[PDB]
């Protein structure tokens, strides 16, 4: 009833959204991974009459609950979708997606990664990223690569329009004490990686991690102390 939504409070298979900005919404599911279970956060971002998705909500069926709660809540459509990188959590329901008339999009390092994981595959590649500190418009938002961290591949978006910095698994929420799921991370890379957002982006007002709940520009610096700890 307001407060942003946790774990514990979704089950698996439904998605929230939570107002944000004016036409920017997060978008929340959960699900199971090894026997534990897990919150995700995405992004929505209106484009006139129309909505740029995110990231999916790492599932093909909550994928398909995201849709219909957007068409519920907003009643716009999706009209293309950008992955932040190659893991399930990330482009797990891009076949649903694909089906519900989306364009999907991803960097080539994603699209190669997420094939050779074995993971769902975004249609379209978005040239422009390949080097730390590159950034491409594509709508509403802008996108930004800054280097190795939680991916060698994560992108972050920023709103201009809202000042809304969505830094998707490369940054940490406030209360988190480790530095997530590291299996594909460069511990060494990220905090180097986080300084570039953080110089790119100083007016952020609102700062949006993978998972759990937003906050302000601290986010940034905290997931920088978190990394650091965990590799220690
Ligand atoms: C292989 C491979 N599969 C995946 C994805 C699909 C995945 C599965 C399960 C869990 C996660 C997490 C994760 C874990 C713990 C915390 C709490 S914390 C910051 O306090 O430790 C958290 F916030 C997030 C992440 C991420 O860190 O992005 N990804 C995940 N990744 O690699
Ligand atoms: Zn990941
Ligand atoms: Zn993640």
């Amino acid at each position: 009833s307001g407060e942003y939504p946790t774990v514990n409070e979704i089950p698996v298979g439904e998605v929230r959204l939570y107002q944000i900005a004016d036409g920017v919404w997060s978008h929340i599911a959960t699900q199971s991974f090894d026997g534990a279970v897990y919150p995700s956060n995405g992004l929505i971002v209106r484009d006139g009459d129309e909505l740029l998705l995110i990231d999916t909500a790492w599932g093909a069926k909550n994928t398909a609950a995201l849709l219909a709660e957007i068409e519920k809540q907003i009643g716009l459509p999706v009209t293309r979708a950008v992955s932040t990188h190659f893991h399930d959590d990330r482009v797990g329901g891009v076949d649903v997606l694909r089906a519900a008339g989306v364009a999907t999009y991803a960097s080539p390092s994603t699209r190669r990664l997420a094939e050779a994981e074995g993971n769902e595959i975004p249609t379209h590649s978005l040239e422009g990223l390949s080097s730390s500190g590159d950034a491409v418009r594509f709508g509403p938002v802008e996108l930004f690569y800054p280097g190795a961290a939680h991916s060698t591949d994560n992108l972050v978006v920023y709103v201009p329009s809202a000042n809304v910095l969505y830094g998707g698994c490369a940054v940490h929420e406030l209360s988190s004490t480790s530095a997530g799921n590291v299996a594909d991370a460069d511990l060494a890379e990220w905090p180097t990686s986080v300084e570039r957002i953080q110089k790119h982006y100083p007016e952020a007002e609102v700062v949006i991690p993978g998972h759990g709940l937003p906050g302000g520009l601290d986010l940034l610096q905290h997931t920088a102390n978190v990394v650091k700890a965990h590799k220690n």
